């Protein structure tokens, strides 16, 4: 495990609206030279909600978010199996961003039971290491 994997949001504070962008930084610190295959992103964004109508009980569950991609540094190249090297005392930012989708996001659900659970997941994949990944929440609000 490295010295430092981080998910970094631009604004650490923000509720982000339906169709918005978060953007932020995956931040990357190493304590020896270290080549890194890829960094990888998944924002994933899940609501579930349960009532109950009458006898009926009803429930709902949405994935309205899922974006998947592989990050780039601006600096260091690519190319088949090209690989960044990483060095001791440099922190190497990997950009993000995406929408959120317009419409639902899962904050106006109602009812005896509602969650809503957004994160991004930022994958370090490294040659003959497992993946390390980190995980950081972000908070939503349905904007209709």
């Amino acid at each position: 495990k490295i010295k430092s994997f981080e998910v970094v949001f631009n604004d650490p504070e923000k509720v982000y609206g339906s169709g918005e962008r978060v953007a932020g930084r995956v931040i990357v610190e190493v304590s020896e030279v270290t080549r890194v295959k890829a960094v990888r992103i998944l924002a994933s964004g899940v609501a579930k909600v349960l009532w109950m109508q009458g006898s009926q009980q009803c429930a709902q569950t949405s994935e309205y978010l899922r974006y998947e991609d592989t990050l780039l540094l601006e600096d260091q190249p690519t190319g088949e199996n090209e690989m960044v090297i990483m060095r001791p005392g440099n922190k190497y930012e990997y950009k993000f961003g995406f929408e959120l989708p317009q419409g639902p996001l899962g904050t106006s659900f109602k009812g005896k039971y509602g969650s809503v659970d957004y994160w991004v997941k930022a994958f370090l994949d490294r040659p003959s290491q497992p993946t390390q990944e980190t995980k950081k929440n972000f908070e939503v609000v349905d904007l209709v």
